[PDB]
């Protein structure tokens, strides 16, 4: 009480951030690209800018926490912590990071496809890795991995962001049993996430397993997760329908298949992640040795 939290409010003052344009909306939230112009001289720096759509109590307070986790973190593979903004004279707040001029991987994937090869993807899946071996460093649960959450700064660099549903492990705990669900991201879901709630490192595993199958789609037409887990489950069906089959087919070996062109190599990446059994999914650490490896046994 006493002494409130320390923060920087004249940092990012509302009044030097200029707005440039809209660029999206990542979970709970919308996001714009601004330039900050202390000097008054139309230069700066460019930023992104989040904001809420709906500034309730209880939003306003899961962005803070999002904002905290966020500001803890610093990787190469992690979008950058710039600030906040106290707009609205210090009556609203706004979260700073750095501007990656690609966006996501889910675009650039379907934009730039002349730019992209196995090589490339097998980089990018790299970086997914270490940004997350390092989370888990700090026992944080992304829980929602996806090329939509992750964005690209060029032809070489991806980063993971979207830390709005993002979790830290209670100290006891090697799972965060989720007791309040929002919408959820079904079709990444490890099938314990999906029966029972719990979150893990482990699940963030078989997402990434998820994450390995859409960058070698290529995000093509009717190829994407759900999509393909629809066309499995029949396209037809709606509701809670679609999560019953969704789990039994899980539970029982069903699968995205093999993509178009992917190496058999790769594709047993992708199906060690989605092992029912928590414990015999691979590490981070192993994900990224095994891909780097991968990589370097290229000739050249
Ligand atoms: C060509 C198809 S397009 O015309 O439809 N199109 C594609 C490009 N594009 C775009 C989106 C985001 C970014 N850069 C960015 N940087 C940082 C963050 C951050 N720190 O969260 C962020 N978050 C937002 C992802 C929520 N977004 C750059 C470009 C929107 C318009």
């Amino acid at each position: 009480n006493l002494y409130f939290q320390s923060m920087d409010p004249t940092q990012f003052e509302e009044r030097h951030l200029k707005f440039l344009q809209q660029l999206g909306k990542g979970n709970f939230g919308s996001v714009e690209m601004c330039r900050y112009d202390p000097l008054q001289d139309n230069t700066g720096e460019v930023v992104a800018v989040k904001k809420l759509q709906h500034s309730t109590e209880e939003h306003l307070r899961d962005f803070e926490r999002e904002i905290e986790i966020l500001k803890s973190l610093q990787h190469d593979n992690i979008v950058k912590y710039k600030g906040v903004c106290y707009s609205a004279g210090r009556r609203n707040l706004k979260l700073i990071m750095e501007y990656l001029p690609y966006g996501s991987l889910r675009d650039y994937l379907q934009k730039h496809k002349e730019r992209i090869d196995h090589i490339k993807l097998l980089q990018y899946t790299s970086q997914i890795c270490k940004g997350m071996e390092y989370l888990g460093t700090k026992r944080y649960i992304h829980r929602d991995l996806a090329t939509r959450n992750i964005l690209v700064e060029n032809e070489n660099r991806v980063k993971i962001g979207d830390f709005g549903l993002t979790k830290v492990l209670p100290q006891d705990k090697e799972y965060y049993k989720v007791k309040e669900p929002g919408e959820s991201p079904i079709f990444w879901y490890a099938p314990e996430s999906l029966t029972e709630s719990k979150f893990s490192v482990a699940s963030d595993v078989w997402s990434f397993g998820v994450v390995l199958y859409e960058l070698f789609t290529y995000i093509e037409k009717s190829k994407s997760p759900p999509a393909e887990f629809m066309r499995m489950i029949g396209n037809d069906k709606q509701g809670q329908m679609i999560v019953f089959h969704l789990i039994e087919l899980l539970k029982n070996n069903g699968r995205l298949p093999r993509p178009d062109g992917c190496p058999d190599e790769i594709y047993m990446i992708m199906t060690e992640c989605w092992n029912n059994n928590v414990n015999q999914r691979p590490s981070f650490r192993d994900l990224a040795l095994r891909v780097d490896q991968i990589r370097d046994n290229m000739a050249g």
